[PDB]
């Protein structure tokens, strides 16, 4: 489920990965929370069910639709101090908020991808999470094989679909970003984790990038190892933007 | 509607399959379909720990125990009189599969499925993230579910922690003690291990003949992901052999 955790003016939004759900970034958000942070983690369309078609019914357009009405439900709320992130997938649309919005007061990117490229190692994940998610299913032994083979044609598509959003939408507006951004990456191997948030924050020459490579842990920083290292300098960098 | 392990009794020669970390018998049963049509007797327990409604029953669980239990599920077939036994496993399956051809010169083959016995690593998020699908369809409540989730990133990484030293000093240490033809099966485009780590583990075993197979175009999960189908087949060959 959602979670919406009230508490100060600074309010911040935050975006979860894909085929992921808001427990993506719950632990750093009661890390924020107990800073007085108010913090909003939305889930996309179609995630956090029990079907995982649910996921590929959707579209990556739709979950840029989803970022903006997380934004104004906070603005709804009262608040005007917010600032968003996302991780993994959730980066992207974190990106194309802070592109369209320069009242928006900053945010980043945790692990993500803001480049079109090759997907191979997101749509193999998705198969092996699917897989073991449906172990505690309450679909049938044939419900599941109808899933689980079916999914590799049609995740390889959204994926595509996810890049093509990122090229035409979000990689072309880099340059209209505003806020002082922050990029956190996870990743063991330097010339492949490490060089895809070095080229976003090469890409940001307008604008105070806050780097951090988190060399000795995995992709999804906000649960593994490298969470407590993140909190803090999540917790840092934002109060330089309030 | 938890999975349950499974046993197929046919003829006298035996397969034992052991599943993946926070897997279950699922992990392994599409596998044994293809060795029950050839007349193999096949064997897929389930670990302690596993296969139940609470992640934390799998952070309980030592390595020991788990190793306690592949020892079981080899005698549970020899009291059956089943004497001619192989034994494979999936990820943290293999390890102990490994671990019982090293001690156990009577059995007659068997390897491992995209195991990681050198640690070359999103292995402690794709755990997480399960955890955190099995506790959103969970009994507990919401507050409780917040409660468990927060304990998670530290007691993955101890267990795993306490899963490589294992693995480092009572299995990885013996290669040479193997005296059997070993198979070895590892997914090209594996995200969730290093897939260099297998080629590792042929080095390793000079004593005696590997049979080696790269799934180049498949994820980790070998057994039911696209490479499952030349896997069976490849098992098929080998076991014709021992």
């Amino acid at each position: 489920e959602p979670f919406f955790f009230e508490h100060g003016q600074h309010a911040v939004i935050l975006l979860h990965a894909y085929a992921g759900s808001a427990n993506d970034v719950r632990m750093l958000a009661r890390a924020l929370e107990r800073e007085d942070y108010t913090v909003y983690g939305p889930q996309f369309s179609g995630h956090a069910t029990d079907d995982p078609r649910d996921i590929l019914a959707q579209t990556p357009a739709q979950w840029w639709q989803d970022t903006q009405q997380a934004i104004s439900f906070m603005r709804q709320k009262g608040y005007t101090k917010i600032s968003i992130f996302g991780l993994s997938l959730g980066g992207i649309f974190a990106t194309a908020a802070l592109e369209r919005d320069p009242q928006l007061l900053g945010g980043g990117t945790f692990s993500s991808p803001l480049f079109a490229g090759n997907r191979s190692d997101v749509a193999e994940m998705f198969i092996t999470l699917s897989h073991h998610q449906l172990a505690h299913s309450q679909f049938s032994i044939a419900e599941r094989e109808q899933i689980l083979m079916t999914l590799p044609e049609l995740v390889q598509r959204q994926l595509q679909a996810v890049n093509t959003f990122t090229t035409t939408e979000v990689t072309s507006h880099l340059s209209a970003v505003t806020q002082p951004f922050f990029i956190g990456q996870g990743g063991q191997d330097e010339l492949i984790d490490a060089t895809v948030a070095r080229q976003l924050r090469d890409q940001l020459p307008q604008v105070p990038v806050d780097f951090h490579w988190y060399a000795d842990a995995g992709h999804v920083i906000t649960v593994n190892s490298a969470h407590h290292q993140l909190e803090q300098d999540v917790l840092t960098y934002l109060k330089t933007i309030y």
